[PDB]
């Protein structure tokens, strides 16, 4: 765990992310690969210091997603290539297994799936919320009632109800040091009792 | 498989189960936790002999299921924590991966979840009808429809329809010793030929 | 993944498949084994030649898959039991784990399961396209949609809507080597690309 933070500085370095912002989708189903791009290519377009990291949660699924990726026009590296993210690449497809950790380590905001698909049910949040990262879900989280519910009682996570309303919340987030600095703070407050 | 039988015998030992009714929930989704732990607390809380084990199918809910029980106001004990089963202990989270037959061979009932969850499906009743467990499922168990029907054909296992009649049907077994070792009989008679 | 490819020739000979036709249902769900099943018995009883392979996708329901099998009356052998397919097999259940290679690479036709149960969303195909098997799914492959609509277009995989059509296909296709030869050459005209 520890040496996946580690990692994470190494790789910052010397992917030169200090001026990059990292946006994840993790432990993604579909369409949400499809929906949060679709949403988010516009921005990535437009303003290339931005770059989204894809975690999709079945790895039977990694090919599909970057078939979902090239349909988009998106310029896409692959962990399982030993790609980097370049300054051109617009879209990192994560596809191996059990290095979340480190993508969530790397990232300014994220999402956690399994919670825009229907019927959905979502992933554990604990992870991004750990390790300090602002954290958005869809309205589908019953799979983890109970913690949601404790984080949304204290302001300390981020509730989506669509794909658009994702990219809405990252781009307010990262535009807004002091929510996101209070959303943190609120979030390390539910993780310590 | 049976390393873990002689494990249950060392354990049954030093946590003194010999006067503790031990029921358990195996392989369970939401909100099977919530429900049934809700109508066994009352049970729970009056007669400190009873302790449920509960064994979350996915391990990413393990803490998920441990704040079910902590906002329960249930004394909850974790195998993840070298946690043993006190005096104290009114339900023991089974949260590590792998010893599943372990708790069955420690339980004098059990629940195979994944049936009452909506759409469910079911998991494998096979394993705790070999341990001579006692057994209950939901009315969710299509996944495993050919089976649990050459059980029920037989009256070798039992169906429950909602939580609290999975608790009506383990607290009638407690009572019942002639009528869980007709149970037990009638399981061995299926699983034989 | 290549040792697959030359075990399998290893058990094509030793097996004398030369002279039998070998159908395949890969990561199955219920209901699709006792579907695919029902529809194919009859030709099973009639023409000994053929075989249908079926590789269930979750390990927990290989004895339910195996009791789907014996009600339907079908001579089944199972490679948990270091069985192998004797003339007299009409199922040979695959009850082994990260074996799908081998069983592909035997195969004269497939189907990827996933896709004909309630709600679906299907397996990868790649993988018997890869082999030069021709792949049939049902019309629930929405977690692959991007890659199977690829396959679609140009004429690269076959979709049924039913067990009986999945069934219908596979004559088809064993009883056609021009169109069989047509369809393995379009998948790979899709998967070079």
């Amino acid at each position: 765990h520890m040496a996946f933070i580690k990692q994470a500085a190494q790789l910052h370095q010397q992917w030169y992310l200090e001026n990059r912002q990292v946006v994840t989708i993790a432990s993604t189903h579909a369409p949400e690969e499809q929906q949060i791009l679709e949403a988010l290519a516009p921005y990535l377009n437009s303003d290339r210091k931005l770059v989204c990291i894809v975690v999709p949660r079945h790895p039977e699924r990694f090919d599909e997603v970057f078939e979902i990726c090239q349909n988009l026009n998106l310029i896409t590296h692959r962990r399982s290539m030993g790609q980097s993210i370049h300054a051109s690449t617009q879209v990192y497809l994560a596809d191996s297994m059990g290095e979340l950790w480190l993508w969530y380590a790397l990232s300014q905001v994220c999402f956690v799936g399994g919670s825009l698909n229907e019927p959905g049910g979502g992933h554990n949040i604990l992870e991004p919320m750990v390790l300090n990262v602002p954290t958005v879900v869809g309205p589908r989280y019953f799979n983890f009632q109970t913690i949601v519910d404790e984080f949304i009682d204290e302001n300390a996570v981020l509730i989506a109800q669509d794909a658009q309303q994702v990219v809405d919340i990252w781009l307010a987030c990262l535009a807004e040091p002091e929510a996101t600095e209070q959303l943190v703070a609120q979030a390390h407050k539910v993780l310590q009792r």
